[PDB]
């Protein structure tokens, strides 16, 4: 019966529209230090996307993001973004991060801390190589996946093996990432953003905005595919974390999300579409009508079902293949 | 294999058919208890509904049913409902009543009675007051929830605790029963049955009936949206109620139907269909296209997913725009 | 880190839409014997098929299938039909069956020796009598559920009773193999294949090749009902069956492919178009909306559902119309 | 049905007192697995102590024992060890190694492998510096916790990160042979091996087998302190280890072995009975008659216990005291 | 609060100091449950025990034994045994027999009823064939395994798969009862009562007292090695009954006596004490140290532990060499 | 990490060899919170104990040890009883205290300020009534048993539940704390202290030191029977303390100390060895072999266990004979 978490929980249904649900799920204690967890990465990514300021103020301000949490009367008005609220209305936010327990506390504050750092070392330059596309991630999802993951282990209503293991609590975070990278590529294109990772879209063409023009379709699609074949290789990890999940809440609200992104992934796969505006995501086979992505033997099948979809649609004029074939092929066995 | 309990199922999915496959999905003791706990309130509840039936003679006929279970031959030929064969072959029903250990017997018991007497107190008046409408839906629906609660601990397959929150298991039943007296108003209505609260509908037309006249429509909904608005302050109970059930078995008897009210509410919000025709209920977006009701935190998704659908859906001009946010608010909160 | 291990999941996915993703989900060491064992399963079948093989030659294949298990060479390249990779490559297959533990090799060769003698046997004759489609279900689907249930229990990730019960264990396959047998009817009419029993369909017709022209589909759909009714009767066993499973992934590899066979069974039945098409699976109630098959309670309720979707439409017309509500009463009261 | 398994299974109990029980009691595969681990194990060892094969004529064999296993009529007959029939007798412990998965195999190998290449090393020297004496204990028994390790995480029996972890791992293998060293002094000597690092007994005694004369007991005593203070830094990793152990099984297995260890490096701690024969390990204090080593809060209370009894008794004239003293305390404030 | 229940209790300690305190530990209504059962069962099994019951008289008794259970004033005062405080205060058990919920006093009514027919059916022959062995073995014995299974599946405490399995169900009990007849030699000599199966001990001597005497001691350990061969053939059941269990009060309360008899076994095997008196319960070595029967891993751990003990003393010159050593064999892969 | 923090644990391990191990076993905050609460207690002891410090100095020393406790400086360097470090390196000891959870403080504070007025009250005179018997040993040891409950609270790893019911965790000490003063009856007359209640003794002899006259051992056991007869009545409460507790760590702490003194109860159950020596715990028969104290069920086992060693010892000539028969049967029948 709090104003301030009301109106936080008013700005979590409002900006991450996606989460909200499962989140407020989220047993205990769990259930507000993730919203105003995703809160403040939400502000924190409004800071370094509005473009309508300064490198040289921007860079400062993402660096001390993370000390802003204690400043009682911090905030931002001069935004000029759709999610802006989050800055200016930010005390209130901050209000109730510093009524959240000091475990929690810390881990939020140190992941907005190396987030901040990070989002800056990349204010000035462009995503070069796939090695360097995983590094970009990794400030931006992989790095939200490592805090999520502390957070469960910190609320211990998770076994304290889920915080140590990072790599993986990485890997949930970039496969994510790749994943919205490559869905709305227009739309960043239509914003004044690249994110496609060079060394990659270079060998298709010369400006990764031609992928927008109408005689690349070619090119373009199989740019696509190869982009996906990356992101397919974070799925054993994926299935690796969620296997050791042992919190319904918790499974929900990472299991979810992944299996979106595969049932993206398994859409945006060499569609064309992905180029004209929008794709939808088709749900999965005649089997996988019965089960709801709440129990990991669902959850699998699921995946497995999707990576048919795919495996099934895998042509070989396509330059991506065999690698295409050689990760599912992986993800069959494993 | 008993020549009669296998007709009392018969008559089971001959009558509850939003709750047949539940009940018989119940484990052991529940099964049968629960399922003759229908049949016979079915009786208490096809008799109120029997107009046919004078004042004079069905005034008693309610008090004195709590004790027909008892009475081996009775039976009630003098019927004209739909639901008769379950006073005409009442003996059958009350014949495996006896068969119930006396610890669920006397639950079905208090109950019979404790409702006769209220569904006595109503078969004059109308609803008036909102409290009074609380009061009326409590003997009809509210006390089931209860009663079944007193099952659940019974049985041994709840912790105790279930059934000695009278005050959750009644808003249990009244938000199943709001819902219905909502959706099924014109139903109601050209029936010749009035269960909307006079002191609210009469704020906005003379006759209750009116709401049916497709002139008033606009008032109609209004009304609708504040019935439903009142609904909607069950909810907070519904979860908690919800989350202490340990059975599996239990918990889809109990959360589905409370889910199937949910998304109904959602589906009637500001909807002039309610006063038209019949509305088709269906789920929330992708989100909550991926989850099932069979377990609290994919509930908890749920609803959280259909408040957001009715929270979008609100008119800044509707008399009751802030309630309705007030109340939602305060269950994303929770 | 093996071809042979990684090109079976291969062969798996290229011939299975219908199980690759719940058995690629499957626990521990269970997922490799099942795979493996739906492989030589696969390519038994593929021979036991194959037309363009003399009878003179095809029975020692059936009868002496199980050996070619224990050759590393051995391997059939003189086959024209559409999983022959399975026969051509068998080597590669019979390997991994060699690389199971011991004890699910005997059970996968033991069922794979009785497959076979029981295939030769009716590939020189038709269904006759009804005990005679039950003996030929036994030796196509019966056997694989016990087989399948030998290794469950093999793996102790199941109760040692699941296996031992074989009587059970052979419903399930009965169930699903009699729904597909009924489902495909237009599908064997058209391929020079006899399944229905014939000692039933000659007390409505002559050949079983006129429940095709229109001028007899009332004689037809009077047979559909006949048989839908027959095998209805293994449900109860399906039921004591899925009741006793303890692992999920288990679980949903049993219970769904179930599921689906009602589904199926509740759609087709009294459905004129049998005969004209494909009969359209349509979706669990709208009460079974919430809920999918990943737990008993459910799976019971589910069944429930679609076993009053039969009952709500039995004409009293039909002369299978007493035996049919007879066992739908049977099924629910339990 | 398999009779060289059983032969296996006897052999164990014959080559392993220690073992033999918490091996069989290990949860499905994991239980043939380590049986068989343990079994070329011993194998391997047998082939190292055996003195009447010259080194040259040794070397081939320990370089090349890991690829045996894959040669299935190696055997070696020219033993005079006393557990030199798992070496006439090898080709059938192979066959069953070949019978393992191949998930177990690679890592059994690849331990056997490695371990062989060290043992070489070896043979031709003596251990002389703490960092030899541990680099011993690497190849005889720290490989040998890494590769069990490994084997638990690719069962999915307990958490990947037991097996990358492998540095706590070898803790735990290292732990295990020092004490053995540590206590089998005199027994070794009156053998003509030396296990005792060089720099340390050395600044004690001219030759390890003078601590056998009863003239230097003094002498005797304090080196036996100087390397069990060497031993105690293991605890450390070995109590982190376990308490990441999930698997009922799995845990006995670990901790009883380790806790076996702990209460003999205690029973040795300061005793002259170490250099005249057996010392003899008497349980601990009153509060642990009433536990076991079964779970990790009681295997806390038990180390802490015998850290206890080694404080209580740590003689302030022992050219190790400020040594000893300095680590139980660690292991108390962790 | 009750008084009568409080003086069921008072007799489950009396009579039946080997489990009464694993019993008092069940959890919920199990415990009232088992210990009511194991009361009547005290006084059914006293029935049959006292010789000075004629077996003409004693027949009835066992037959309709189950039907008392239902009669408020029955009672027996004509028993000479020592336990039959049970016998002759039958109306206070039976009081709180009628207490017990019906799911559980139907089951505790069936085994007696069983029980009886059973009891009866020897009261007049001796057992001969290892074959009859088992049936005798069942009705006072397997019949509890069978009736303590559906208690606890009935209790919800356990699972439904438990009060299912009878065969492994009657093993636990087959067990037990072997242990003890086997165990208990010269103590059932010296009160008249044969139990050891006569296709057996006749293959060793005239008269099944002839082991009592000192100079055939050697062909008594070699008979008693025959008969513990045969009863270590049902500890795999054993570990499979112990395995499926769920809750730890359940759990404790079987595999404790279950261990106990193992480690009689060990004790008793190729031991000559057996026919001269008692044979002291030798415990765990170097693993057992830090391990109870508290876990399944550290039951079974345990029970190897202890197979290993006998593997060790089998003499290449018993007769029983091979069967010893190879139902060993099987326990331990 | 602290060398403060180390210094306690060394403190621990020297001043408690019945809580030092199991202690450090407990999990996370309440390690730490437990550990300073006992050295303080223990601290507060000594001053106690310490018959050199006059009454006039410390009765202020009792009453206000509490406030040292927030004193940086104060330190006792007069004590003359060996556990006297703890005094006079106070600071290093107090310093830890304020570095606990402010809500750790305020429970070990309280129960510090509680427990000095008590011992105060009770320095110039002896234990007369049972009545006194049950203040004493609840200023002394009950009161202990209510600040672990209501640290093991705080600290949330236990329901809060466990930290409101003082009065069972109050007889969880006193059990411990009688048991004791019986044990210790020679002990302590080597003492001229007196513990044992006046009005009980009393009534045997005329001083309480002649029981260890050898020709009142008659009169002596029986005064013993009565004392542990009192004592069995806090069972119950020990029973029902117990079966709340959730956590391993904090049940071991709780559970091996009640059970140890259960058996020594037993032990010296009509034992005229109390009078003559120290009596030793006898082997848990033959049932309890078998047994460690770390689950409920086991407990109850043991305890019911020691029960019956001495129901069978009571002789019906003994004065308390029927007293003790009573309380049994009380325990037996819960
Ligand atoms: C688990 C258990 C105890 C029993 C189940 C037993 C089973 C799986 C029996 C075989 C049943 C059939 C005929 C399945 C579909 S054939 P298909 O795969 O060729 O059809 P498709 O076209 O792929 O859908």
């Amino acid at each position: 019966l709090s104003s301030s978490l009301k109106t936080c929980y008013k700005y979590l249904n409002q900006t991450s529209r996606s989460f909200a649900a499962v989140i407020q799920a989220l047993d205990g204690e769990m259930r507000n230090a993730v919203c105003i967890f995703y809160l403040v990465l939400r502000a924190l990514d409004t800071l370094e996307d509005d473009m309508t300021i300064s490198v040289e103020k921007k860079v400062p301000l993402l660096h001390n993001f993370h000390s802003f949490l204690y400043q009682p009367d911090w905030r931002f008005m001069e935004s000029k973004e759709k999610d802006r609220q989050v800055l200016e209305d930010f005390p209130t936010i901050s209000l109730e991060f510093r009524n959240l327990a000091e475990k929690y506390q810390t881990v939020i504050a140190d992941i907005c801390r190396r987030m901040g750092i990070g989002m800056a070392e990349f204010l000035d330059k462009h995503v070069t190589s796939e090695q360097e596309w995983d590094k970009y991630c990794h400030y931006v999802a992989g790095l939200v996946g490592i805090g999520l993951s502390r957070l469960f282990s910190a609320s211990e209503f998770e076994d304290p093996l889920v915080g140590e293991d990072t790599e993986r609590a990485n890997s949930m975070g970039l496969f994510l990432q790749k994943t919205n990278i490559i869905r709305d590529y227009l739309e960043d294109q239509q914003g004044g953003r690249e994110f496609w990772p060079q060394e990659v879209w270079s060998r298709y063409v010369k400006k990764l905005g031609d992928f927008a023009l109408p005689e690349n379709i070619d090119l373009a699609v199989q740019c696509l595919n190869e982009l996906i074949t990356n992101a397919l290789h974070h799925i054993p990890d994926v299935i690796t974390y969620l296997s050791r999940l042992r919190n319904q809440s918790v499974f929900n609200f990472c299991a979810i999300p992944q299996v979106m992104a595969i049932a993206t992934l398994a859409a945006c796969y060499n569609n064309q579409q992905v180029f004209k505006g929008a794709v939808l995501i088709r749900l999965g086979q005649a089997v996988t009508l019965m089960m709801d992505a709440t129990n990991m033997p669902a959850v699998k099948a699921i995946i497995y079902q999707y990576m048919e979809e795919i495996y099934h649609r895998i042509p070989d004029s396509n330059p991506s293949s065999s690698k295409t074939r050689q990760i599912i092929s992986t993800i069959r066995t494993q």
